[PDB]
Parts: structure tokens; C-alpha cells; sequence
């Protein structure tokens, strides 16, 4: 009586609902600091793109969003440094390189800040040397500026801070608002939201 | 203009939509017997369940059967012996007892079947100290009995050609058939395969 295929397309329609689902929780929670919250829904959203084997067009740039913001959020924080023997910024910035979006002048800044910060989050952290080995994959008179701010430990240099973490951050927000707008009338999240209002 | 509220308890609506839906999905792959099925969607509901902090009833239950699946599905698999120090036919036996359920003749069908499939599995293994332990923490004549087929290694013993592997999955696949169907009209799997009906 049960047709298995058609089971399966259901169970693959509500995967599809169940990741743009955390995608959008994802974003909220990237964009409101509730780090606990993002760490809890990166997991929910991992375990559910596991149950995908095939993706769309679309699906694919919500787990490269969901990947690069893992990233960022993971920026100031060993076995992803064995396993990509990169730091996490710099994996951000690879993703961030390679989402199927415009590269316009908010793309451009990001990626910029975020080059910076990849060395800059090392320095304050303490780890020079790691400062340069960032540098030195990632990167004129300019590139030797930055080499001699690095050399001289000039973590507080003026360029570092128009440059600056938080700038970064905000810039990442201000996109990460455009992606909340496009998610806020998904399947899952109009449905809820429709049940929350009716109570009532 | 948004609620954190009325949308924290949108996501918590949503949480419990896709916990009745990935308890359908996990009654249905150890059903069918798909274990990388069955594996996937275990740790999609973990994680989904690790977003939850209060629980209904009805959802305690569900959790409680989706923990009960994975432990009979582990039944012939090191670490869960170290963090319970019990095998897991045992710790299936301690959530078939907790669960707020029916005790009927089916239950006690099922819960004598995992008492001795405990100890056969055991003794398949070619473990049969571990066998003994695993009879002296769950449990006449009988018990005597009981303790000499493991002590003369009795695997093939006509007591557990009747109480088999086999016959316990059979009896744990009919209980999992009235889960099945009583959760087979739960909002996300009814609205997917509306979609999927739809095309056609
Ligand atoms: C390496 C794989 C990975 O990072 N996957 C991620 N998916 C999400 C949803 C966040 S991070
Ligand atoms: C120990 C916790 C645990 O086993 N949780 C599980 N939840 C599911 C959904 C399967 S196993």
C-alpha cells in the first residue's frame, strides 16, 4: 500500500523545509549573539544536510551561508587547523570567494575585513607567527606594510583599527540581514509562526 | 518590530514538528531495515532534540522510543560500555520499563525477549564472561538453568532458538508499526507528502 519512492520524495520535501528552517534560525542567532543558540542550530542544521545527498542550485548556497557563518563565528577560536591546516578566517574567505553570489561593493568589504582580521585575530591572540603564516597564504608597499605591523607586533596599529573585528562583524550582520529577509517566509517558519499568532 | 519571544516559541513549535517527523522517519528505516537510514535520521533527532529544554509528555515518549530504537539497533555492537558500563539490549530494557506505556501482553513479550537476547548476544560474540555479567545484573530453577547454557557456551540451546534475535525484532517491529501509524499524520510528513502528491 506504502509507495517507498514517494515516501523517500516526502522525507527529502521536509529536509528541504527543515534547512532553510535552521538557516533562517541560524542567521537570527548569528546576527543576536545567542552563541549557545547558533552552536545548538549549526548542529541541528549539520546533522540535517547529512540526510541530503542530492542539493539544488538554492540548497547549496544555504549550506555554503550556514558553513561561512561557522566560520566567522569559530574566527577568534586546533583539529580544524589539522584537518584544513588553515585558521577558520581564512576558510570563511574561501567560502566567502566561492558562494554563487554578486560580487558587489558589501561583497568586496567583507572579504577585505576579513583578510585583515584572519591576521589580526592571531596577533591578539598572541601567535606572531601564526600572524605571518596567515600572511603569508593570503598575501607591493602595501603587503610589506602589513608584514612590519605583524613584525613589530603593532596589534593596536591605526589600520588594524578602521580594519577591526567589529567592523567585520557588522559588515557580516548588515548581509546576513538581506539573507534573513529572503528566509523569513519559508515553509516551516510561516507555519509556526501562524500557530503562535492563533494562541493570541 | 520582531518578537523574541513570539519567535523563539515559533522555532520551539517547529522543533516539535520536525521531532514527530524524524520519529516517523526513524520507525520507518529500522522498519525497512536501513541502517545508514536509520543512523542518519538518529542524528538528525538528537540534535534536533538537543534545541528542546522542556518536553510535553507526548514528546518524552517520543524521545523515550527513539532512544529504545537506537539502543535494540546497537544490540550487536566500546565507549557506551564505558559511559553506562552496561551493553545496550540492557539499557534498551531500562527505557522499555521507564516508558509511559501500556504494560501489555506485547510489552512483557518484548521485554523477555530483550532480557535474554542480552545475554545471547553475548555469547554470539564469543564474550562469555561478559554474557554472565550481563545475567547477573538482570536476574530460582530457571535462572539456574539460565546460567548453565552460558556457562557450557549453549548458544544453540532450543530456549534461545525461541527467544531469537529474530523473534525479538519481529516483536519490536510490531510495536514500532502502532508508533508508525500514530504518527504517520503528524503536520510535516502530512503537508510533504501533499507536495509530493501534488506533482502528479
Ligand atoms: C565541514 C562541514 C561544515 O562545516 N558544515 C557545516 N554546516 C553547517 C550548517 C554549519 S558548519
Ligand atoms: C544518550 C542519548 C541518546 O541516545 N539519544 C538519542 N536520541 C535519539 C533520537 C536516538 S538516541
Amino acid at each position: 500500500e506504502e509507495d517507498a519512492g514517494l515516501v523517500a520524495e516526502a522525507e527529502a520535501v521536509a529536509a528541504g523545509w527543515m534547512l532553510d528552517f535552521l538557516c533562517l534560525s541560524l542567521c537570527r542567532a548569528f546576527r543576536d549573539g545567542r552563541s549557545e543558540d547558533f552552536r545548538r542550530t549549526r548542529n541541528s542544521a549539520e546533522a540535517i544536510i547529512h540526510g541530503l545527498s542530492s542539493l539544488t542550485a538554492c540548497q547549496l548556497r544555504t549550506i555554503y551561508i550556514c558553513q561561512f557563518l561557522t566560520r566567522i563565528a569559530a574566527g577568534k577560536t586546533a583539529q580544524f587547523e589539522n584537518d584544513e591546516r588553515i585558521t577558520p578566517l581564512e576558510s570563511a574567505l574561501m567560502i566567502w570567494g566561492s558562494i554563487e553570489k554578486e560580487h558587489d561593493k558589501l561583497h568586496e568589504e567583507i572579504q577585505n575585513l576579513i583578510k585583515i582580521q584572519a591576521i589580526a585575530v592571531c596577533m591578539e591572540n598572541g601567535n606572531f607567527k601564526e600572524a605571518e603564516e596567515v600572511f603569508e597564504r593570503i598575501f607591493m608597499p602595501f603587503k610589506s606594510k602589513l608584514l612590519m605591523i605583524i613584525s613589530q607586533k603593532d596589534t593596536f596599529h591605526s589600520f588594524f583599527q578602521h580594519f577591526s573585528y567589529n567592523h567585520m562583524m557588522e559588515k557580516i550582520k548588515s548581509y546576513v540581514n538581506y539573507v534573513l529577509s529572503e528566509k523569513s517566509s519559508t515553509f516551516l517558519m510561516k507555519a509556526a509562526a501562524k500557530v503562535v499568532e492563533s494562541k493570541r
